[PDB]
């Protein structure tokens, strides 16, 4: 289930992420070129439950990162757009993962998938969405 996700991932396609980052207060430095941001994954997974993602952010800060989970375990996580006190969950619903993140009262959410062979990533704060979507690397 969580195999569809593993592998080596850059940006295609872009679409009002730097709204949706102004649209979590992330600072305007950080917001401004978002839709220009090309970060590359490398997602792996262990035992079907586990999982854990390398990103390289790439130009121009190279706000390079992980994160390690467990489906259900919700964790601490220290996000590049600077908020604090982040508790995230993640879990499958159905053949979709679901991701939400949690500070200051207020919460927002990431849904990916996998949509002809993309992999497909709708972020979600109030009503204001963004989509990215990613093709193989480099294949
Ligand atoms: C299969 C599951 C899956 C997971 C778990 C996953 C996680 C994931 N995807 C991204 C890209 C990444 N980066 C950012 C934010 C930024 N990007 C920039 O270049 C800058 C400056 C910012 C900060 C303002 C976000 C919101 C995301 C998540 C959206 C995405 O996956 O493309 C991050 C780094 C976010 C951060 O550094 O705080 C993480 C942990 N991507 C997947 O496909």
């Amino acid at each position: 289930m969580v195999e569809k996700f593993v592998g080596t991932w850059k940006i295609a396609d872009s679409h009002n992420f730097g709204e949706y980052l102004k649209a979590i207060g992330a600072p305007k430095e950080l917001s401004d070129g978002g839709d220009a941001t090309t970060p590359t994954l490398y997602i792996s997974q262990k035992d079907g439950d586990k999982m854990t993602v390398k990103i390289e952010a790439g130009p121009p800060t190279f706000l390079d990162t992980q994160v390690k989970f467990k489906l259900g375990e919700e964790f601490d996580e220290f996000p590049s757009d600077r908020r604090k006190g982040v508790k995230s969950v993640v879990n499958l619903v159905g053949e979709k993962l679901v991701y939400v993140q949690k500070w200051d009262g207020k919460e927002t959410t990431y849904v990916r998938e996998i949509k002809d062979g993309k992999l497909v990533v709708t972020l979600t704060m109030g009503d204001v969405v963004a989509v990215r979507s990613y093709r193989r690397a480099t294949e």
